[PDB]
DNA sequence: TTTTTTTTTTT
């Protein structure tokens, strides 16, 4: 089934990277994109090389723009109530710079 | 400063049946999740809003289980005590029925 | 070349039957043109699809089918019964069948 | 209309200078195109087109060579040319602009 | 070369 999302926002902090127990590399960020003044924070994923290249190159305040899918999953937060995610799985991320 | 590009286009099966209800400030919002599949091995599941007669289309075609596609943008909102929402602010609707 | 955001996605109707090709090294590919409405006037879009996904529209699809695309927007050189023509495709990533 | 399903969203860089006109009803038109890079021809020619207020900031800001990125429909035409070959012609109908440079 | 839900904003 269609699923797309572009965005194009600015980092809210730097970019954090970390590795799966396997090595697979693990990038997030979060994205400020400014409305049609307020703004969302859209939080977003990147894997493998992509991941690693976002982390050599953005940081807080960069301009950038992602391209990917939606994605959801449950959690349960230390109060007790199930909460719902909804992330950006980039699999293409455009340095504006 | 100015405008950001945010676009977002899903085609998925109603979980449950579109719900209607009146802003008090008298503009019509109706909302729906949409269950897309995942392209491997089971599907996420997309809160949708739309507004005005978009939404009361909405209301009248679209039940449980109907297929139908949105084109709008991701927003968050913010306020059972404190939930960040996040949703897609529907621009249009598409039937995807017989 | 670095790369830049290039994404498409329609959902309309076949004109015809997708056309299938082959490569001269033997790759399948399938063309189709597709009626998207603007109301009930529309855009007749070109598409071209490769491989595993050439295969599924020529055994799926055929004249009306309601399809839904996304991909690229690409140019291309080719030549018809005389000089060159420089159309604008979508080159489908991905193809869903409603 | 708008009615079926249709979205186009492009960054590429202006080939040449906007080109600013007026139609009958006075309402502004600005017709850019850009080079959108490839991933390894190595650059997409994409038309575009917009309309009014946003049409008028197009023709102020961007120059060739401008980054933008264009949020907007696909629109197709056909006409004959001098030759009398009927041409085919896409290009995007620029709903929303953003302007990218320094 | 074409496929088969939407309306005004009113001097």
């Amino acid at each position: 089934m269609l699923n797309r999302v572009v965005l194009v926002g600015r980092l809210t902090k730097d970019p954090e990277l970390r590795y799966t127990p396997n090595g697979a590399a693990v990038a997030t960020f979060t994205l400020a994109v400014n409305r049609t003044r307020e703004a969302d924070f859209i939080n977003c994923v990147t894997w493998r090389r992509q991941a690693e290249n976002v982390a050599n190159f953005l940081k807080k305040g960069s301009l950038a723009g992602v391209d990917g899918r939606l994605q959801t999953r449950n959690y349960e937060n230390q109060q007790g109530q199930r909460v719902f995610v909804t992330e950006v799985q980039a699999e293409s991320v455009q340095f504006l710079e």
